[PDB]
């Protein structure tokens, strides 16, 4: 249920969400892209889903994958900024589960995204404490799949 | 080109997009309003919303409410990349792509510079502002 797992957004997940994204969020364009070709460098089974954005491996020079990642830094803008609504916070995850659905991607395959968020999360100084609560809220978005 | 209508908006155009965005405050209520408005006054582009069901709930319809609080969000992306024009011009066509397999032409796209018009009379922002945006939107348009 997307419903119990928003439930699990306490109030110590959601400063820890809060906190780490007043960092990592200011730099869209260079940790959107990093997310994205730590993603593809650890699971290279998901690549194929990716076609339209063509050689992934080009990083911050394929203009495709540059305007998908900023673009999916500011899903998890709306996701942070819907925090004090559960109401809200779940229609915008449907909004996004929907997205994936039709893209064929499991809640097991989304969920492939804690690592790359968990080695980011790390490379500015934010331990396991700060991963798992990512990791908390990535849980409401399987929920929906 | 796209790039060429995202190079021609200048200083003064950023800084009333920039003023008129940080009242971008109330994402949902604004979001919703702009949606209802453009069903209001275009009762021809209802069909093309299919998937959100019966957009005249407004606020109450959860799928109406995710679909214009995101709205906002592809808004306030253009915003955050308008000084540089190589980071507007990969997004706007990210967007362009969405809308080109909908199959909503330019000039159909344009059919929301009346909400936003509206949007942005509602507080206070007159003809100069929407003519701003109105620049923004052609970069879209350019795209499509
Ligand atoms: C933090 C988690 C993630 C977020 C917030 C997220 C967000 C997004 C957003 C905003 C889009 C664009 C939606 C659209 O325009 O249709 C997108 C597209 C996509 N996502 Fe994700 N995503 C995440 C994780 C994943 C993972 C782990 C996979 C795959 C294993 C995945 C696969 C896809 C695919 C295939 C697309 C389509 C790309 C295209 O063809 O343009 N996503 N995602
Ligand atoms: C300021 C202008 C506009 C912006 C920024 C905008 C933004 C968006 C965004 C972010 C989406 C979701 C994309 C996705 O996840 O695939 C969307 C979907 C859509 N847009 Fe727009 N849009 C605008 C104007 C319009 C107009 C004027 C029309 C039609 C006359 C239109 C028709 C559609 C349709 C049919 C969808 C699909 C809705 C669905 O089935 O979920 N858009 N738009």
């Amino acid at each position: 249920s997307v419903y119990d797992a928003a439930a699990q957004l306490t109030a110590d997940v959601k400063k820890d969400l809060r906190d780490s994204w007043k960092v990592i969020g200011s730099d869209k364009k260079g940790n959107g892209v990093a997310l994205m070709t730590t993603l593809f460098a650890d699971n290279q089974e998901t690549i194929g889903y990716f076609k339209r954005l063509g050689d992934v491996s080009q990083g911050m020079a394929n203009d495709k994958l540059r305007g998908h990642s900023i673009t999916l830094m500011y899903a998890l803008q709306n996701f942070i900024d819907q925090l004090d609504n559960p109401d809200d916070l779940v229609c915008v995850v449907e909004k996004f589960a929907v997205a994936h659905i039709t893209r064929k991607i499991s809640a097991a395959e989304f969920g492939k995204i804690n690592g790359p968020i968990k080695k980011v999360l790390a490379s500015k100084n934010f331990g396991d404490k700060y991963a798992n609560a990512w990791a908390k809220l990535v849980a409401v978005v399987q929920a929906a799949l």
